[PDB]
């Protein structure tokens, strides 16, 4: 149930009979002939594989930052117990032939740990219901810190594996990166003394955000070209702290709100006075606050019980938070899919 390789071990090694096995030795292969290009797999947007093609220096620049980032350099005993059919997988082995790991690489399964004792490593790459499993199963719960180090991919963490990983005697990071950039770009502490939300850029990227406020990145693992995200961000040195998405955050004198939470708390308001009225909150350009909350609703009110809605309103929030304005629109106008165009009817407003 295991397979252990590396650079110089793939020189004299038999190909795999299992199949699975076989596409790791088949890319590393190509990878020590020299290819400049792969063609490796993803999962597009209906959850179904789909090719992309990257470079060799691209994949090259990606483990060397790895490398350097984790101070992971030759002898490290990696665990490769990400798909392999897929590029997360195949990153652990690329690191593993650019700074001379001992690879040894397991069937994705929800415990790494489960199919294999004596596990003794200094680096794994995991999803964080791979953790959570290792932490749950008490056959492997014991062992979690033979992982060495961990480094996270997919969704960040939720709050009970944060408090988890909190209290765990062991390095553990999460990742933020995207295909296009091959793999991470920035790392998150998520234990450790300097836990924080901040994810760091890894060495050799270039960022800054755009006019909205937005993440861009470049480097080698982007071919020099520019990435422009739609992820919300401020910037600290050289570290990023991840805010939201641009038309869903304002800044009204300094303080940031954002639009479907203040909405879920006036949804509450109208549910509890019985308002069927449909609504949404946005904003307007002023002087004053740079943007200025306001709340839409649809068809007039009797002024008594918009007098209810605005006093019920303000007992619930901040005026900072209060929406500073009430339009009415006859009616708000929709899309070719039936959702509410806030943007159009807002400006039909005038």
């Amino acid at each position: 149930m295991i397979w252990t390789t590396g650079k110089t071990l793939c020189k004299t090694q038999k190909r795999p009979r299992n199949p699975y096995f076989a596409q790791a030795y088949d890319f590393m292969e190509k990878w020590l002939g020299g290819a400049r290009e792969f063609v490796l797999h993803t999962s597009g947007s209906t959850g179904m594989p789909k090719p992309i093609t990257v470079t060799r220096a691209q994949l090259a620049a990606s483990a060397a930052m790895t490398g350097k980032a984790l101070s992971l350099g030759p002898g490290t005993r990696a665990l490769v117990c990400l798909n392999v059919g897929y590029i997360a997988g195949l990153m652990m082995l690329v690191r593993g032939m650019e700074l001379d790991w001992e690879l040894t690489v397991t069937e994705p399964t929800a415990n790494p740990l489960a199919g294999l004792d004596h596990a003794d490593f200094d680096f794994v790459a995991m999803v964080p219901m791979q953790l959570q499993s290792i932490l749950e199963n008490s056959a492997t719960s014991g062992q979690v810190d033979r992982l060495g180090k961990v480094l996270l991919g997919g969704a960040p963490v939720n709050h009970a594996l944060a408090m988890q990983i909190s209290d765990l005697a062991m390095p553990v990071y999460q990742s933020y990166g995207m295909t296009e950039t091959v793999s991470h770009v920035a790392l998150k502490a998520l234990n450790g003394p300097e836990a924080s939300e901040l994810y760091v850029f890894l060495p050799g990227i270039q960022y800054g955000v755009d006019e909205r406020g937005c993440l861009h990145i470049s480097g080698a693992v982007t071919n020099g070209q520019t990435v422009q995200t739609n992820d919300l961000v401020e910037i600290h040195g050289n570290a990023f702290q991840w805010i939201g998405r641009a038309d869903n955050v304002i800044n009204s004198g300094g303080v940031k709100i954002v639009l479907d939470q203040i909405d879920q708390r006036i949804a509450a308001v109208f549910h509890h006075l019985n308002i069927g009225n449909a609504f949404f909150c946005w904003w307007e350009p002023d002087a004053k606050l740079g943007q200025k909350l306001v709340l839409v609703i649809e068809n007039a009110m009797p002024e008594a019980l918009t007098e209810r809605l605005t006093a019920e309103i303000r007992s619930r929030v901040s005026t900072y938070e209060n929406p500073k304005h009430i339009y009415f629109a006859k009616a708000f106008a929709k899309t070719q899919t039936d959702k509410i165009d806030k943007r159009a009817t807002f400006q039909k407003l005038s």
